[PDB]
């Protein structure tokens, strides 16, 4: 189905791919639904570093505390034993959540991998 095709090539506890209008493209199947408020918030800190880290990044309600990132480019957060790492790209945003025992690195990873996929086709 394209669900499992999804799942499949997302996953990583979530990924997604969401337009910079906040459209949803892909989600796999435990992704949180989120407000647009919470899209207009990653967009602003796309452009102006160290705008969420005031008051933490929120995804779906749950509350990440922003860490270091790469600016304008990919943002990351921590909660708990896991976090969050989103991508930027040129028409969309590529989100990926991770659980312990999985890394910020292999989640990073991933995130990158699913960013180049998009960039290359002009996304």
């Amino acid at each position: 189905s394209w669900q499992t095709y999804v799942d499949e090539h997302l996953m990583l506890a979530a990924s997604a791919i969401v337009g910079h209008d906040g459209s949803v493209w892909a989600q796999s199947s435990s992704f949180p639904q989120f407000k647009p408020q919470e899209i207009t918030g990653i967009m602003k800190d796309f452009e102006e570093p160290g705008h969420l880290a005031p008051t933490g990044l929120h995804l779906g309600g749950i509350k990440y505390m922003v860490i270091q990132g790469e600016a304008g480019a990919v943002i990351r957060g921590k909660k708990g034993s896991g976090g969050i790492t989103i991508k930027k790209t040129g028409q969309a945003l590529v989100f990926g959540i991770y659980e312990e025992p999985v890394t910020p690195g292999q989640c990073n990873m991933v995130v990158e991998r699913l960013g180049d996929y998009l960039i290359d086709q002009g996304l």
